[PDB]
């Protein structure tokens, strides 16, 4: 059976059955992550996806400078982060919490108030069972912190667990705790029915809020920085009115956030789900940032749930995660979340400035022009000279870039 | 001048400045994607992230069987997809559309009605110029299909463009078209002001709806399949009541969807943004699937916006994307979206069945027992033999798995 075959046997079988070509088999064999690691981490393993990784520059958070590992396939994301970080100069923490959530959900509950009374008088025993079900997190100074109770639909009761999982994302800790407590619940309440017991990825107790305050002159190379700031404010407010913009606005933010999450070995689906769900405010999907003009400064703020990890999951077992974490110089998960939120705000700034100025299309083209200048051998003032001239005609390629460079030499 | 340096020079500089260790530099150098490709795709390039890729099994969509490339770092995702697909047996398309969206947004509009009237009488010219701004897509049978107009509070007007981008995701086509039309708008309306012109990732005209119908006996190896089906229906209903569950429910779906999107070289942020926004219904974030009982069958349905690509972006320039596409063997992007939506529904089925039965933790450990057996060298009948013995006691690691394997071989 395929599940029980070695990776080599799996690839040989796919080729034999005509499901992949010999060239595809050879490419699937071209890997850099150890086969033993890859085949351990997932099931039915055959190969890997390689996502380019680069370095985001100029980010400063609470007066500490960072070099940001960013894994993405999308052109201009990393250059845009670097551009936004450089404009903003620095980011400051406004607020931060870090707890992870789980739930045990009962169903067919005749009297939710009565069930809640029986749970609430037993909270000390629940906390003791939570520790017994995962003792190591308590030893390390974390563990269950709070129990909350919600009733739904005259049938359901959610017992909400708020847990300090220290530097892990917390799925294994929380799920082990919940399974152990659910076993005790089944002993105590043999006639109540538990539907499921599972983590929640909606990590509303891991929200971090970061801000920046930018002199408006930094928003343009000319004298119209205030008029750019006013337009950034309008574009950000427009995301609160039109979900077709809000989705794209937040997608841009996530181009930066997801790139760091992926590079550091964190779970990209969990961050995406928590951030996009948090975008729903007052019943409408809206932007995750706010931009306002205060005096002669453009003020930006982001607020996102970032239950990120510096240990566990794929943060250590994948060697590239460890390499990215060395570059980023962060071992504390609270700090990781502050940095990642700042990346999202810097990314959004670069996007909004471009959108309301030359446009993102022209912004991409300017990056392409500079790349072409560098590829054909321009150095120093030559790079900006070739790139600026490339921008004056619509067709750009290496032949034209070299002709410009050689004409200038 | 980090953007000008070569990748090797970048890594040497980071080492020289004490920002990375020698061991980190060596690991960053351990790469399988061509440096020339990686350095041209992104900026400030130094290395790559490697995401394990496996094969999701048993998926059938509209009576065609598939083998699904899935790139993920999370244990159990691929085996869970395979389990859900096997239980479901097959998926059927309910409906599908495929158009991409962009917008030109005007601001400080004194009279939105008058502006819309002036644009609407000029649609032929808008259609003529959208072609001129990207003629290849029209030559290929695509292009602009519809213009819509929305006015807002605070003096904004959005001109909405609905575009057939054929097998591309469409960012380059749509953004080029919008830029060219915006130039024409500026010539026409000197007193109006355009705030921006950009695609929308909220691809509500690329929604696909897929369904499955499952005899309830298939939900348990015992005689209680109907009772499992009832609990799946209630767990799915609960996601309509509690956003704390809905987010996790949809995250599970996206473990499967994102794995295929990533493996095929598609943009994972775009799919995540469109799918999670689409989860908002009647002002509340809810599940992307529905499960009901009808005719002693468990009936599941998913509906997601999937503006996916089989050309462009990273679908061809990354060799692993082409390898994944060979394995998957879809004919066009519409078919890719149908398969990916079916993956999401199969994933959700496997998750809900486990949640209401033995629990996800027990399901993870059963898979870990087999994985440990294979990691230490078990083959054939040894895989299940080692795994079954591992589950009889508490310690789940490689040392114990190897001790069992060597003992069984004595
Ligand atoms: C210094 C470069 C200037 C131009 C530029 C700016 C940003 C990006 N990347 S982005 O922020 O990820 C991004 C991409 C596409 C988008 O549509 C959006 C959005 O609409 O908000 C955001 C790319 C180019
Ligand atoms: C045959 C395996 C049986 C057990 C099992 C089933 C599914 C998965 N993966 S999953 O669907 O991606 C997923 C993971 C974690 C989750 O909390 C959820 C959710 O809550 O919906 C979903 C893993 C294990
Ligand atoms: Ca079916």
């Amino acid at each position: 059976r395929f599940y029980q075959m070695s990776p080599e046997e799996r690839l040989a079988s796919l080729l034999n059955e005509g499901q992949i070509s010999a060239d595809t088999k050879k490419e699937f064999e071209n890997t850099a992550l150890s086969s033993q690691i890859a085949n351990h981490m997932i099931e039915n393993q055959i190969s890997e996806t390689e996502v380019p990784m680069g370095v985001g520059l100029h980010l400063t958070v609470d007066e500490t400078d960072y070099l940001v590992p960013m894994a993405t396939e999308e052109p201009s994301v990393i250059a845009a982060l670097s551009n936004g970080a450089k404009i903003a100069q620095g980011f400051k923490t406004v607020n931060q919490q870090r707890l992870m959530r789980g739930q045990i959900v009962f169903y067919d509950v005749a009297d939710p108030e009565s069930l809640i009374d029986k749970l609430q008088v037993r909270e000390a025993e629940i906390f003791q069972q939570a520790e017994l079900s995962y003792p190591s997190i308590v030893k390390r100074g974390g563990g269950l912190r709070d129990l909350q109770y919600r009733a739904f639909d005259e049938s359901f009761v959610s017992v909400d667990f708020l847990v300090d999982v220290k530097d892990a994302m917390g799925a294994n800790i929380v799920n082990a705790m919940l399974e152990g407590v659910a076993e005790l619940f089944r002993e105590w309440f043999a006639e109540q029915k538990i539907l499921f017991s599972i983590l929640s990825n909606y990590a509303t107790e891991s929200v971090v809020t970061m801000k920046t305050a930018i002199p408006v002159s930094r928003l343009s190379k000319g004298s119209n920085g205030r008029e750019i700031a006013e337009k950034i404010v309008l574009a950000s407010r427009y995301a609160s009115l039109d979900p077709y913009r809000a989705v794209t606005h937040n997608k841009g933010i996530m181009n930066g956030i997801e790139a760091v999450v992926l590079a550091t070995g964190n779970d990209t689906r969990a961050v995406s789900a928590s951030c996009h769900a948090f975008a729903v405010k007052e019943g409408r999907y809206q932007g995750l940032t706010s931009w306002t003009l205060d005096g002669e400064q453009l003020i930006g703020e982001i607020s996102v749930p970032l239950a990120l990890a510096t240990v566990g999951g794929a943060t250590k077992v994948l060697p590239k995660s460890q390499a990215a974490a060395d570059l980023l110089a962060v071992t504390d998960a609270k700090e990781l979340s502050r940095v990642v939120a700042a990346v999202g705000l810097a990314q959004n700034l670069a996007a909004l400035r471009a959108l309301v100025s030359e446009g993102i299309q022209k912004g991409h083209m300017a990056l392409q022009a500079r790349s072409l200048a560098m590829t054909v051998g321009a150095t120093g003032k030559e790079v900006e000279a070739v790139a600026q001239q490339l921008k004056r005609q619509k067709t750009m390629n290496q032949d034209r870039a070299l002709a410009i460079l050689n004409d200038l030499r």
